[PDB]
Protein backbone atom coordinates (compact mmCIF):
# COMPACT_ATOMS: atom_id res chain seq x y z
CA UNK A 1 0.00 0.00 0.00
CA UNK A 2 1.30 3.13 -0.87
CA UNK A 3 2.01 6.59 1.58
CA UNK A 4 0.16 9.03 2.32
CA UNK A 5 0.39 12.62 1.24
CA UNK A 6 0.31 15.29 3.57
CA UNK A 7 -1.32 18.81 2.60
CA UNK A 8 -0.30 21.31 5.33
CA UNK A 9 -1.53 24.78 4.96
CA UNK A 10 -2.90 27.48 7.49
CA UNK A 11 -6.14 28.92 6.66
CA UNK A 12 -8.23 32.16 7.93
CA UNK A 13 -12.36 31.85 7.58
CA UNK A 14 -13.95 34.51 5.20
CA UNK A 15 -17.69 33.97 5.53
CA UNK A 16 -19.42 35.15 2.28
CA UNK A 17 -23.12 34.87 1.36
CA UNK A 18 -22.56 31.24 -0.43
CA UNK A 19 -20.28 29.86 2.07
CA UNK A 20 -17.25 30.26 3.99
CA UNK A 21 -13.79 30.98 2.14
CA UNK A 22 -10.64 29.11 3.62
CA UNK A 23 -8.29 32.13 2.81
CA UNK A 24 -4.05 31.33 2.71
CA UNK A 25 -2.59 34.55 0.91
CA UNK A 26 -2.73 38.16 0.09
CA UNK A 27 -0.28 39.89 -2.10
CA UNK A 28 1.96 36.50 -2.59
CA UNK A 29 2.57 36.30 1.41
CA UNK A 30 0.72 35.24 3.82
CA UNK A 31 -2.58 36.99 4.92
CA UNK A 32 -1.97 37.58 8.62
CA UNK A 33 1.24 39.12 11.04
CA UNK A 34 3.63 36.38 11.80
CA UNK A 35 2.37 34.38 13.82
CA UNK A 36 5.27 32.59 15.91
CA UNK A 37 3.24 29.33 17.07
CA UNK A 38 2.26 28.34 13.52
CA UNK A 39 6.10 29.56 12.10
CA UNK A 40 7.29 26.56 14.62
CA UNK A 41 4.71 24.14 14.15
CA UNK A 42 4.98 24.31 11.07
CA UNK A 43 9.15 23.92 11.00
CA UNK A 44 8.93 21.18 13.24
CA UNK A 45 6.50 19.43 11.78
CA UNK A 46 7.81 19.06 8.13
CA UNK A 47 11.27 18.58 9.37
CA UNK A 48 10.71 15.80 11.64
CA UNK A 49 12.01 12.40 10.58
CA UNK A 50 9.47 9.41 10.47
CA UNK A 51 12.66 7.35 11.28
CA UNK A 52 16.39 7.65 11.27
CA UNK A 53 18.44 8.82 8.67
CA UNK A 54 15.61 10.47 6.51
CA UNK A 55 14.94 13.73 4.96
CA UNK A 56 11.34 15.12 4.65
CA UNK A 57 10.16 16.53 1.48
CA UNK A 58 8.06 19.69 0.99
CA UNK A 59 6.60 19.88 -2.54
CA UNK A 60 5.51 23.44 -3.32
CA UNK A 61 4.44 25.22 -6.23
CA UNK A 62 7.27 28.54 -7.40
CA UNK A 63 4.91 31.19 -6.33
CA UNK A 64 5.35 30.03 -2.49
CA UNK A 65 8.91 29.43 -3.59
CA UNK A 66 9.15 32.62 -3.78
CA UNK A 67 7.07 33.42 -1.10
CA UNK A 68 9.61 32.67 1.29
CA UNK A 69 12.67 35.53 1.97
CA UNK A 70 15.38 34.76 -0.04
CA UNK A 71 17.73 34.38 2.83
CA UNK A 72 16.28 31.74 4.39
CA UNK A 73 15.28 29.95 1.30
CA UNK A 74 15.71 27.03 0.54
CA UNK A 75 14.10 26.02 4.10
CA UNK A 76 16.85 24.13 5.42
CA UNK A 77 16.79 20.18 7.24
CA UNK A 78 14.28 19.49 4.61
CA UNK A 79 14.54 18.04 0.71
CA UNK A 80 12.52 21.37 -1.26
CA UNK A 81 10.68 20.62 -4.71
CA UNK A 82 9.71 23.66 -6.78
CA UNK A 83 7.13 23.06 -9.07
CA UNK A 84 7.15 25.37 -12.16
CA UNK A 85 6.79 25.52 -15.87
CA UNK A 86 10.06 26.82 -16.66
CA UNK A 87 12.36 23.81 -15.29
CA UNK A 88 15.29 25.77 -17.16
CA UNK A 89 14.93 28.77 -15.93
CA UNK A 90 14.00 28.15 -12.69
CA UNK A 91 16.50 25.45 -12.23
CA UNK A 92 18.99 27.90 -12.59
CA UNK A 93 18.06 30.38 -9.54
CA UNK A 94 17.16 27.60 -7.29
CA UNK A 95 20.89 26.42 -8.21
CA UNK A 96 21.74 29.71 -7.25
CA UNK A 97 19.85 29.87 -4.11
CA UNK A 98 21.14 26.46 -2.74
CA UNK A 99 24.74 27.23 -2.54
CA UNK A 100 24.36 30.27 -1.11
CA UNK A 101 22.50 28.39 1.68
CA UNK A 102 24.82 25.26 1.49
CA UNK A 103 27.45 28.41 2.26
CA UNK A 104 25.69 30.10 5.48
CA UNK A 105 25.01 26.46 6.68
CA UNK A 106 28.85 25.58 6.57
CA UNK A 107 29.83 28.62 8.29
CA UNK A 108 27.21 27.95 10.92
CA UNK A 109 28.38 24.15 11.78
CA UNK A 110 32.02 25.34 11.62
CA UNK A 111 31.47 27.82 13.92
CA UNK A 112 28.99 25.72 16.42
CA UNK A 113 31.82 23.60 16.21
CA UNK A 114 34.06 26.03 17.11
CA UNK A 115 32.37 27.08 19.76
CA UNK A 116 32.16 23.22 21.40
CA UNK A 117 28.68 22.36 20.35
CA UNK A 118 27.60 18.56 20.33
CA UNK A 119 27.21 17.96 16.59
CA UNK A 120 24.83 14.44 15.42
CA UNK A 121 23.47 13.12 12.33
CA UNK A 122 19.99 14.70 11.15
CA UNK A 123 18.43 15.76 8.18
CA UNK A 124 20.03 17.28 4.56
CA UNK A 125 18.91 20.19 3.13
CA UNK A 126 18.35 20.03 -1.14
CA UNK A 127 16.38 21.87 -3.52
CA UNK A 128 15.23 20.59 -6.83
CA UNK A 129 13.29 21.87 -9.44
CA UNK A 130 10.15 19.80 -11.23
CA UNK A 131 7.89 19.81 -14.47
CA UNK A 132 4.47 19.07 -12.37
CA UNK A 133 3.50 17.25 -8.72
CA UNK A 134 3.49 14.01 -9.94
CA UNK A 135 7.06 14.65 -11.97
CA UNK A 136 7.93 16.01 -8.30
CA UNK A 137 6.59 12.82 -6.31
CA UNK A 138 8.79 10.43 -8.96
CA UNK A 139 11.73 12.85 -8.78
CA UNK A 140 11.95 12.67 -5.36
CA UNK A 141 11.34 9.24 -4.93
CA UNK A 142 13.92 8.70 -7.83
CA UNK A 143 16.58 10.85 -6.14
CA UNK A 144 16.36 9.40 -2.54
CA UNK A 145 14.91 5.98 -1.92
CA UNK A 146 14.91 4.73 1.65
CA UNK A 147 16.48 8.27 2.61
CA UNK A 148 13.22 9.52 1.68
CA UNK A 149 11.21 10.65 4.91
CA UNK A 150 7.54 12.50 4.99
CA UNK A 151 5.88 13.65 1.92
CA UNK A 152 4.03 16.73 2.53
CA UNK A 153 2.64 19.17 0.29
CA UNK A 154 3.01 23.14 1.35
CA UNK A 155 1.13 24.92 -1.05
CA UNK A 156 -0.33 27.34 -3.20
CA UNK A 157 -3.48 27.12 -3.67
CA UNK A 158 -2.21 25.80 -7.50
CA UNK A 159 -0.34 22.55 -6.22
CA UNK A 160 -3.30 21.80 -3.32
CA UNK A 161 -5.68 21.41 -6.45
CA UNK A 162 -3.28 19.45 -8.16
CA UNK A 163 -2.80 17.09 -5.25
CA UNK A 164 -6.13 17.16 -4.34
CA UNK A 165 -7.11 15.99 -7.87
CA UNK A 166 -4.29 13.09 -8.13
CA UNK A 167 -5.68 10.00 -9.10
CA UNK A 168 -6.49 7.50 -6.10
CA UNK A 169 -1.69 7.89 -2.17
CA UNK A 170 -4.52 8.85 0.96
CA UNK A 171 -4.06 12.36 1.42
CA UNK A 172 -4.51 14.11 4.70
CA UNK A 173 -4.99 17.89 5.45
CA UNK A 174 -3.03 19.15 8.61
CA UNK A 175 -4.43 22.44 9.14
CA UNK A 176 -3.61 25.62 11.17
CA UNK A 177 -7.22 27.32 11.77
CA UNK A 178 -6.40 31.27 12.13
CA UNK A 179 -9.26 33.75 13.78
CA UNK A 180 -8.93 37.39 14.83
CA UNK A 181 -9.56 38.10 18.42
CA UNK A 182 -13.48 39.56 18.32
CA UNK A 183 -13.46 43.61 19.50
CA UNK A 184 -16.65 44.56 20.15
CA UNK A 185 -17.55 40.90 20.28
CA UNK A 186 -17.38 40.69 16.35
CA UNK A 187 -14.63 39.18 14.56
CA UNK A 188 -13.14 40.82 11.80
CA UNK A 189 -12.02 39.22 8.69
CA UNK A 190 -8.70 39.08 6.76
CA UNK A 191 -8.35 40.25 3.30
CA UNK A 192 -6.89 37.60 1.02
CA UNK A 193 -6.85 36.66 -2.57
CA UNK A 194 -5.57 33.15 -2.86
CA UNK A 195 -7.93 30.21 -0.97
CA UNK A 196 -7.83 26.60 -0.16
CA UNK A 197 -9.50 25.19 -3.14
CA UNK A 198 -11.96 23.20 -1.20
CA UNK A 199 -13.84 24.60 2.04
CA UNK A 200 -17.15 23.40 2.50
CA UNK A 201 -16.33 19.84 2.06
CA UNK A 202 -14.17 20.07 4.98
CA UNK A 203 -16.50 22.44 7.32
CA UNK A 204 -19.43 19.92 6.19
CA UNK A 205 -17.25 16.39 6.13
CA UNK A 206 -18.74 15.62 3.03
CA UNK A 207 -15.92 12.89 1.72
CA UNK A 208 -13.71 14.18 4.38
CA UNK A 209 -13.65 13.30 7.98
CA UNK A 210 -12.15 15.50 10.54
CA UNK A 211 -9.93 13.25 12.92
CA UNK A 212 -8.88 12.87 16.54
CA UNK A 213 -6.67 15.22 18.31
CA UNK A 214 -4.99 11.53 19.23
CA UNK A 215 -4.91 10.95 14.88
CA UNK A 216 -3.32 14.40 14.43
CA UNK A 217 -0.45 13.82 16.74
CA UNK A 218 0.33 10.25 15.10
CA UNK A 219 0.53 12.40 12.19
CA UNK A 220 2.85 14.78 12.85
CA UNK A 221 5.07 13.10 15.86
CA UNK A 222 3.95 16.24 18.44
CA UNK A 223 0.98 16.29 20.89
CA UNK A 224 -2.03 18.40 18.99
CA UNK A 225 -4.83 19.14 21.61
CA UNK A 226 -7.11 20.48 18.95
CA UNK A 227 -7.76 23.57 21.24
CA UNK A 228 -7.43 27.16 20.42
CA UNK A 229 -4.43 29.14 21.52
CA UNK A 230 -4.28 32.52 21.96
CA UNK A 231 -1.14 34.49 20.18
CA UNK A 232 -1.44 38.46 19.61
CA UNK A 233 -4.31 39.43 17.36
CA UNK A 234 -5.12 35.80 16.71
CA UNK A 235 -5.96 32.67 17.53
CA UNK A 236 -5.27 29.29 16.84
CA UNK A 237 -6.21 25.46 16.82
CA UNK A 238 -4.14 22.82 14.08
CA UNK A 239 -6.95 19.95 12.90
CA UNK A 240 -6.65 17.15 10.20
CA UNK A 241 -8.85 15.66 7.97
CA UNK A 242 -8.50 12.71 6.18
CA UNK A 243 -10.40 11.58 2.54
CA UNK A 244 -13.14 9.13 3.03
N1 LIG B 1 -1.31 29.90 4.39
C1 LIG B 1 -0.60 28.86 3.92
O1 LIG B 1 -0.49 27.81 4.58
C2 LIG B 1 0.07 29.00 2.56
C3 LIG B 1 0.95 28.02 2.06
C4 LIG B 1 1.52 28.21 0.80
C5 LIG B 1 1.25 29.36 0.06
N2 LIG B 1 0.40 30.29 0.55
C6 LIG B 1 0.11 31.54 -0.19
O2 LIG B 1 -0.44 31.26 -1.49
C7 LIG B 1 0.05 32.22 -2.42
C8 LIG B 1 0.70 31.47 -3.57
O3 LIG B 1 -0.32 30.60 -3.98
P1 LIG B 1 -0.64 30.37 -5.53
O4 LIG B 1 -1.71 29.37 -5.68
O5 LIG B 1 -0.74 31.73 -6.19
O6 LIG B 1 0.78 29.83 -6.09
P2 LIG B 1 1.45 28.33 -5.98
O7 LIG B 1 0.43 27.29 -6.28
O8 LIG B 1 2.36 28.42 -4.79
O9 LIG B 1 2.38 28.50 -7.31
C9 LIG B 1 1.86 28.74 -8.63
C10 LIG B 1 3.02 28.46 -9.56
O10 LIG B 1 3.36 27.07 -9.48
C11 LIG B 1 3.75 26.57 -10.76
N3 LIG B 1 2.77 25.56 -11.15
C12 LIG B 1 1.53 25.56 -10.64
N4 LIG B 1 0.83 24.53 -11.15
C13 LIG B 1 1.64 23.85 -12.00
C14 LIG B 1 1.49 22.65 -12.86
N5 LIG B 1 0.31 22.01 -12.85
N6 LIG B 1 2.53 22.22 -13.61
C15 LIG B 1 3.69 22.90 -13.56
N7 LIG B 1 3.89 24.00 -12.80
C16 LIG B 1 2.92 24.54 -12.00
C17 LIG B 1 3.70 27.76 -11.71
O11 LIG B 1 5.01 28.30 -11.59
P3 LIG B 1 5.67 29.14 -12.79
O12 LIG B 1 4.87 30.43 -12.89
O13 LIG B 1 7.04 29.49 -12.23
O14 LIG B 1 5.46 28.17 -13.91
C18 LIG B 1 2.70 28.68 -11.03
O15 LIG B 1 2.90 30.06 -11.39
C19 LIG B 1 0.96 33.17 -1.67
O16 LIG B 1 0.14 34.30 -1.26
C20 LIG B 1 1.36 32.34 -0.48
O17 LIG B 1 1.71 33.17 0.60
C21 LIG B 1 -0.17 30.14 1.77
C1 LIG C 1 6.74 28.44 3.93
C2 LIG C 1 5.35 29.02 3.78
C3 LIG C 1 4.68 28.08 2.77
O1 LIG C 1 3.90 27.14 3.52
C4 LIG C 1 3.78 27.63 4.80
C5 LIG C 1 4.60 28.70 4.99
C6 LIG C 1 4.68 29.36 6.21
O2 LIG C 1 5.53 30.42 6.36
C7 LIG C 1 6.89 30.30 6.54
C8 LIG C 1 7.71 31.42 6.28
C9 LIG C 1 9.10 31.33 6.46
C10 LIG C 1 9.66 30.11 6.90
C11 LIG C 1 8.88 28.97 7.17
C12 LIG C 1 9.44 27.83 7.59
N1 LIG C 1 9.97 26.80 7.90
C13 LIG C 1 7.49 29.09 6.98
C14 LIG C 1 3.87 28.93 7.26
C15 LIG C 1 3.01 27.83 7.08
N2 LIG C 1 2.21 27.39 8.09
C16 LIG C 1 1.40 26.31 7.93
N3 LIG C 1 0.60 25.91 9.09
N4 LIG C 1 1.33 25.68 6.75
C17 LIG C 1 2.09 26.08 5.71
N5 LIG C 1 2.04 25.37 4.44
C18 LIG C 1 2.93 27.17 5.84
Amino acid sequence: PTNPLTLIVATTPIPTREKTLLGIGLNGTLPWPRIKADMSFFARVTTRPPRPGTTNAMIMGRKTYDSVPKSLRPLGKRINVIVTRDVEGVSKRVAEELKEKRAKMAAAAAAATSAGENKEEGPITDAIVSSGLEAALEDVEEKFKGGLGSVFVIGGAEIYATALGLGGRPVRIVMTNVEKKGVDGEKAVFECDTFFPIDEELLMEKGWRKVSAEEVTEWVGEPVSGEWKDEGEVRIQMVGYERV
